[PDB]
């Protein structure tokens, strides 16, 4: 997270943290708890190649990664079959954990929007997690949980910033259907954030409009970032995860 | 190159260096003579961000780097429009140089397919440049160039493969037809070849086939290199380059 | 620590850890409470070149680096005046804090050896600390102090072994009369644990021997870890530490 | 060398480089050819622990490395055996060479100095080698070999100018009777320089001064570089090497 600061402890009860087997279970990318027995994150932290379901685990909201670690083994790593790339698309992933998590006040789920859901331009949205305080800087120790907020912009408007001083055709598209943008060359997603949820407060409840998925670096110019549309898979994620 | 040899210094008289300004004009891609004011190569390795222009120059066939550089200044970058990640393809660009160079037969231009030659395997086809000798291995100094002979892929046998191991469903086409597939586990181009020329011997006389471009990693089980088709983007190169 | 595990947290009261200044208040080097306003560490850690003061502090036994830091400034650092390099020796120096620290079973001082004990093979020595937990290889987050049993090596013996699989005469003493050896190829020190104590139990007490000083790697053949002999020093640290 | 330039082909007939077997034969450290059958050089380039002698050769004087090496096997390390570390001294090393090298206009021996010589503060001598450009900044490609002018400095000057800003006590020697300091915050040797010749011309004639051999980092204030003192060790250079 770029230009946030840490979290209270109260807030964002739906991030987790996903965690690779090496010398440690270090975290990679971010995901958000969606139905007690599911996470939902970016396909591209574990795909498009087929990885060792034994290596993966799950952490459910830390205030600081590693110190208190309780990690959850995943049962099932559901890629979108689209998904190749993150600027190609399709940038979603589901893991289903082992065990249902027993909700609390603290660890609890969050809520996907309507299908009709419109997220307007400018609507202060939030992004979560333990990536990356800028280009190439990681979080430093203890690994506090960041937040930052971000306003939508509309697709027509990121794409046409992602043109700016790019050679490539102005009629040529970069940010696609599937995707949302949101931030500015002072609040972004960025390195290790991936996967984890934007979250939008509509009329008083928090849905998750976006999963961070890619960008040009991190809070640049005419480079905003760039998160996977949850709208618009919603019926792919319902095809799995329970209503 | 992975599993090459130095290429001997009457061979590949086309071959190309592109070179970035820092503590010294470091080699990061190749290309290729196409006309004597023009050099071919990968959009990647300049865009899609338009770059400032003096902080790029070409270096004509050399057997080593660095040890007797004569830099030419670019006057144009033309990236085709296309043009955003490798992935998606259009990985071509063209560096118009401020002088036309003279040619001999130490250094001339390579040809261009026509439209209607498809590369098929079996074809004897060889990838030359200054990139690494395998993944994360750089290629040592004197920095000679290298070449390998790669076999040609059918597109449609090297979409198969790439699928293999893959979350990405069968049907959606992550080799494409713009794309052309050459390379094993023991012969392939690899980071720093980008740019440079696949050339096939057709008739006795040097194609150039493709533009070195992506692939997983380099001499990889089941992700032959990929490179950009060059008969697709003829009439493109045509908008700029003479006859 | 090589081959460690980590300590309880009632275990080693007096450990603290020495923290520079950058992105975060990064551990370089352990130290000892060895009075309320005193801690006694390596001056390698702090020399021979004069540091701001500014730049350095102090944390109090943690049993997980960073999680729960209370930092404290430190008003003057005294290095061994015979110091200048740890092969050398007088690898040594003492840090005053701005306040003294309030003391507990939690947090208090280690005893300083009489001048008259010489820490023969065969005491039962620990030593702790925050270092790598082999060459090259970082202790991982959650940073938990680690401590391990390490033989002592009588210096005669230990100054033997490293002149094997060396050019220097075995007449030219390396292990000086001011260094302690111990440790094997299973148990050592090692870098980040510099600065840290020794400490043996001497009829119910501990006692510190040592301070974490240098050796060739962690835990390989021939080379016991190497610390400053704190008996050797005694008149030097009283000159400035109170009884 | 930090602060020089690149040599003329027709200087420097003497200068060796020393290689180590890896991926390529790559240069760690210089020498000096004092003998057609032997090379001065730095203990710490080789020592104290015992090396490899298959894994070890000699480049004769190149302008650029790796372009036309053409190595030498050595036949005996000889190290000082009164060598442990740099800042303790003895800092010297021979390399007997597999064969006497036929010496020409353009490679050949430099003079060892007389003992009496007595090279006063201030003569104009010169340092050569291919190591860094500045603290931590490699020698680009194509690795000219570079010099630089150095002004002698008299020992009680160099090892009080590494007290200024040091803990040790102004008493407590860190510039030894057997090493020698030249250079200042523009001009100085560098790491991958050790082992190579400092050489004054005296009356016409040069003369091997120094071999680098260490200082705290390069062209730093009041740190000049420091190099064994030929004069202090031609008994025991001659005791190997034929007069
Ligand atoms: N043997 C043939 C051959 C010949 C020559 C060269 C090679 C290479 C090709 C690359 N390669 C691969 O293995 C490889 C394979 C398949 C796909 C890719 N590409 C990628 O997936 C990737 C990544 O985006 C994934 C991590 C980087 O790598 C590519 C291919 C060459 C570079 C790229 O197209 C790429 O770098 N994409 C890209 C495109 C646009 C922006 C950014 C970028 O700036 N990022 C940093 C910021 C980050 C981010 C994260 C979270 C949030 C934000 C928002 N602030 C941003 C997103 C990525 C990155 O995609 C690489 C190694 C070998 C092989
Ligand atoms: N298991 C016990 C244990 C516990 C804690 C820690 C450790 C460490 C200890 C260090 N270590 C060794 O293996 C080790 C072993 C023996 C000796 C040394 N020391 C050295 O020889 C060295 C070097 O000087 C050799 C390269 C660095 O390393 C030390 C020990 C700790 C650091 C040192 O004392 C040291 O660094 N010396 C030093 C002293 C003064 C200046 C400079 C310096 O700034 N340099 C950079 C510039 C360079 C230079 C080259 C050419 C020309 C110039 C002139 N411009 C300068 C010279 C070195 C370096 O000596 C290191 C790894 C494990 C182990």
């Amino acid at each position: 997270i770029v230009g946030g600061q840490e979290a209270p402890r109260s807030k964002w009860p739906w991030q987790v943290s996903l965690r690779v087997h090496g010398p440690y279970w270090m975290h990679f990318c971010g995901g958000s708890l969606i139905h007690p027995q599911w996470v939902l994150t970016a396909a591209h932290c574990v795909g498009p190649d087929v990885k060792d379901l034994a290596a993966l685990r799950v952490q459910l909201r830390e205030q600081h990664l590693y110190y208190q670690d309780q990690l959850l083994p995943v049962s099932r790593i559901i890629v979108h079959p689209q998904f190749y790339t993150a600027q190609i698309g399709a940038d979603i992933a589901l893991l289903e954990l082992e065990e249902p998590v027993k909700v609390s006040s603290h660890v609890h789920t969050v809520t996907l929007p309507p299908a009709s859901e419109t997220f307007p331009p400018g609507m202060p949205c939030w992004v979560t997690g333990w990536g990356d305080v800028d280009n190439d800087e990681r979080l430093p120790p203890p690994f506090p949980l960041k937040q930052v907020k971000v306003p939508i912009m509309e697709n027509h408007i990121c794409d046409a910033k992602y043109h700016l001083g790019a050679y490539t055709g102005d009629d040529v598209r970069i940010v696609r259907d599937d995707m949302l943008c949101a931030g500015n060359t002072r609040r972004d997603s960025c390195q290790g954030d991936s996967g984890g949820p934007l979250v939008c407060k509509v009329n008083g409840t928090w849905l998750q409009a976006g999963v961070v998925s890619w960008g040009e670096g991190c809070a640049q110019p005419n480079r905003p970032g760039i998160y996977t549309r949850v709208t618009y898979y919603l019926d792919w994620i319902h095809h799995y995860v329970p209503k």
